[PDB]
C-alpha cells in the first residue's frame, strides 16, 4: 500500500452507494487537475486525500490552481460523501473569486440528512459555475483504475449500483432544481383511495406571515421534501422530517404564521401525535394539512387525525385547485399546465366525505 493511495478495502468502504451510512463521518476526495486547452493528451495531475480536519490535506490542490500566466484549470472531484454545508459555500466563494478555474464534482452518496442551508449551499455552488453529478459505473470504474492500488484486481461492482445511483440522481435533481420531477408528482400525488407502489411519501410546504390584516406568503421559505426509509440506514417519515425542518426557520415568537402542508400520504398515528405535540407547544403556528390520499395506517389513523385536529390542525383533502397549485410551484413543469388524471374531482369529493366522517367521530 503505497503512501498517498487507498487500498481496495478503503475504496469499497467510502465509495459505496449502498444503504449503509457513515457512522464514522469520514469523506474521501480524489482530485484531477488539468490545464485547460486543446490537448487531448494533456498531462492530468491526480491526487487523493481523506478528511483530516487538523491539517486538511484534502485541500492541497488549491495551490495547484493558482493564477499563473494565462492558464485556466479544469478540476474533477470524485468525493465520497456530498460536500459539507460550509465546504460547499466556501467552494462557491472560491469559484466566484477564481474565474480561471472550472470544477466538476461527482458524488457517491448524498448527505441524506438535510438542512435548508445545506440545500441552499449546494444550489449556490451550482450557480457559481460547478457541475454536480452522481457517480455511476463509469465513474466508479474510472476512480478504481486511477486512485486505488489494485494489484491487477479489476473493478467489481455491487448488486444494486445503478438502482441506487439513479435514486440518488433523482434526489440530486430535486435538490438542485428546487422542484421535483413531473412524472414523480403525477405518480405519488394520486387521487384514487387504494393504490399500489406508493412506498415513498412526498410533502410540500408553504409558510405565510401575518402582516397588516393579510397572510403574505414568505416565498423564500416554500419547499418540499421526501421520506428516507430503506434499511441495511433507517429513516423517518415525511411528516417527522417536516417537524425537524421547522426550527431552521427562526420563526418570530410574537407573530402568528400559517403553515400549509401538501402531503401525498396522510399522516400516520405516530406522526399525527408528534405533530399535535409540536403544534401544542408552538401556539404561534396554524397548521393546515391538505392531503391527497387518506392513509389508513392499519386502522389507527382516523384517531390520529382526530387527535391532530383537536389541537388545531385544519385537515382537508386536496381538490383540483390544490393539485394544480402544487403543480405550478413544486414540480419542474417548464411552462406545461396541469393535465389532471381521470377521476380527480370524483375521488376528491369521496375522500372529502370520508374525512368528514372521520372528523365527525366515526
Ligand atoms: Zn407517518
Amino acid at each position: 500500500g503505497p503512501l498517498g493511495s487507498m487500498d481496495p478495502d478503503t475504496f469499497s468502504d467510502n465509495f459505496n452507494n449502498r444503504p449503509i451510512a457513515s457512522r464514522r463521518n469520514t469523506v474521501y476526495l480524489c482530485y484531477e487537475v488539468k490545464t485547460k486547452g486543446p490537448s487531448r493528451d494533456a498531462k492530468i495531475f491526480r491526487g487523493q486525500a481523506a478528511s483530516e480536519d487538523k491539517y486538511h490535506p484534502e485541500m492541497r490542490f488549491l495551490s495547484l490552481v493558482s493564477k499563473w500566466r494565462d492558464q485556466e484549470y479544469e478540476v474533477t472531484w470524485y468525493i465520497s460523501w456530498s460536500p459539507c454545508t460550509k465546504c460547499a459555500r466556501d467552494m462557491a466563494t472560491f469559484l466566484q473569486e477564481n474565474t480561471h478555474v472550472t470544477l466538476t464534482i461527482f458524488v457517491a452518496r448524498l448527505y441524506a440528512a438535510a438542512d435548508p442551508d445545506y440545500q441552499e449551499a449546494l444550489r449556490s455552488l451550482a450557480q457559481a459555475g460547478a457541475t454536480i453529478k452522481i457517480m455511476n459505473y463509469d465513474e466508479f470504474q474510472h476512480c478504481w483504475s486511477k486512485f486505488v492500488y489494485s494489484q491487477g484486481a479489476p473493478f467489481q461492482p455491487w448488486d444494486g449500483l445503478d438502482e441506487h445511483s439513479q435514486a440518488l440522481s433523482g434526489r440530486l435533481g430535486e435538490i438542485l432544481r428546487h422542484s421535483m420531477d413531473a412524472a414523480t408528482f403525477t405518480f405519488n400525488f394520486n387521487n384514487e383511495p387504494w393504490v399500489r407502489g406508493r412506498h415513498e411519501t412526498y410533502l410540500c410546504y408553504e409558510v405565510e406571515r401575518m402582516h397588516n390584516d393579510t397572510w403574505v406568503k414568505l416565498a423564500q421559505r416554500r419547499g418540499f421534501l421526501a421520506n428516507q426509509a430503506k434499511h441495511k440506514l433507517e429513516g423517518r417519515h415525511a411528516a417527522l422530517c417536516f417537524l425537524d425542518v421547522i426550527p431552521f426557520w427562526k420563526l418570530d415568537l410574537d407573530q402568528d404564521y400559517r403553515v400549509t402542508c401538501f402531503t401525498s400520504w396522510s399522516p400516520c398515528f405516530s406522526c399525527a401525535q408528534e405533530m399535535a405535540k409540536f403544534i401544542s407547544k408552538n401556539k404561534h403556528v396554524s397548521l393546515c394539512i391538505k392531503t391527497a390520499r387518506i392513509y389508513d395506517d392499519k386502522g389507527r389513523a382516523a384517531e390520529g387525525l382526530r387527535t391532530l385536529a383537536e389541537a388545531g390542525a385544519k385537515i382537508s383533502i386536496m381538490t383540483y385547485s390544490e393539485f394544480k397549485h402544487c403543480w405550478d410551484t413544486f414540480v419542474d413543469h417548464q411552462g406545461a399546465p396541469f393535465q389532471p388524471w381521470d377521476g380527480l374531482d370524483e375521488h376528491s369529493q369521496d375522500l372529502s366525505g370520508r374525512l368528514r366522517a372521520i372528523l365527525q367521530n366515526q
